[PDB]
């Protein structure tokens, strides 16, 4: 693990404390107006692997504290005109997905939803390692492998097959919104952790601030007190690569 | 403006209501839990602006719903004790502020308390203007123009001369606990803005997953639903700069 222990057991815990939501009722609503005091929410690509060519029978929503399962199915274009269209294209929250592509083609044929506002963490990844490697790796990574990669977690965290013949049925199984939130557990934290992952040369520069006064001797630090309109001295240095 | 009418009315309700805290009891024990439960809280350098020569009358500490001001010169190390030093120094929550330096300072040298995982919005505008004029400008910029020029806000919005005496007094004046959280209260937005307008390459190629399949006639989006190993053909031209 590259994450804490404890934050660990934090995403599991979150992970069993799914809320599923199958009509436009008290808990819909509740769930709507937490999503929209978030700055970031997660959106899971479970139900819209065959991009425009289907439906998604559910879509999956994470808060960094909380996750839902909107049956879509049932409640079909209903979920979406009662807020979660605006969650959806607003700018605020933005989305976090890994690989948001079907996503989007299935949001707008199929549900008359334009996807917007995104930190996709697929293209983070490609981003990371263009930084480091200079040009970009001819493969993408997926969920699960950057799960390993950025947080430790062990190979088979994601559920990659769920069926396409149980998501349609219901009542939907416990055995696959169990799935479903496990799927979309670590993709708030992952993006926490690649966003930082992004941008070494802004945490160095952070570095030689916290510093730059704190570990000088009095009358360095002084004279450093006088001179804040400036930049210092070692901050050029530190943020090149 | 560059933020919303609704933001921005957001942001000066939240500067009203601060909650001040001078004795460790109820609502301080509220606040700590409270900052614990986020990603990111901020600073205000108010308080520290004679680095380790003084201690601190005040911290002023936000999350992105609700402003602390912490009654240091009351409350003593008993206010670190009891649960402040453990969020000041550790990784999680990250702590934003607007140049770091002198807070750092006292912070270690006045109060015991050696601040690590920060967000620094100083710092970033200096990334920001790197990466747009190839070179570092030679000053840094405030958080009265940073607010300015990356939020809109009028240039008087932050009050830069706190009265020494009257921070000193108790009772603490109405007066002074109005400017602390004033002056904080656009600084965790401000963080936001800064951290998506660091990335602008990784937020072109976020609008390319975006548009690879939904633009596409369905052709072409069905024979890319089947290469989703594969980079988006215009991903590198959206990245590049
Ligand atoms: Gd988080
Ligand atoms: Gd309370
Ligand atoms: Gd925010």
């Amino acid at each position: 693990l590259k994450i804490s222990q404890t934050k660990y057991e934090e995403i599991l815990k979150i992970s069993k404390k799914y809320i599923f939501i199958n009509q436009v009722d008290k808990s819909f609503h509740e769930a709507v107006d937490d999503l929209n005091q978030q700055d970031f929410i997660a959106v899971s690509g479970d139900g819209a692997n065959m991009g425009r060519k289907c439906k998604m029978p559910f879509l999956v929503l994470s808060t960094d504290h909380q996750i839902y399962i909107f049956d879509i199915q049932v409640m079909q274009y209903h979920a979406f005109e009662s807020g979660l269209k605006k969650i959806l294209e607003g700018d605020s929250p933005r989305k976090i997905a890994h690989d948001c592509r079907k996503l989007s083609d299935c949001l707008y044929h199929k549900h008359n939803v334009k996807l917007k506002s995104v930190f996709d963490t697929q293209v983070g990844d490609l981003i990371i390692t263009k930084n480091k490697k200079v040009t970009l790796p001819n493969k993408v990574k997926s969920l699960g492998e950057c799960l390993t990669n950025y947080l430790g977690l062990q190979q088979n965290t994601i559920d990659e097959k769920l069926d396409i013949v149980q998501s349609t049925e219901r009542p939907l199984s416990v055995k696959i919104k169990d799935s479903l939130a496990r799927n979309i557990a670590f993709l708030h934290h992952l993006s926490e952790v690649i966003n930082e992952e992004m941008q070494l040369p802004f945490y160095r520069g952070v570095e030689c601030y916290i510093e730059n006064i704190r570990s000088s001797d009095d009358f360095k630090a002084w004279e450093l007190c006088g001179k804040l309109n400036q930049i210092p001295k070692e901050f050029r240095n530190a943020i090149d690569y």
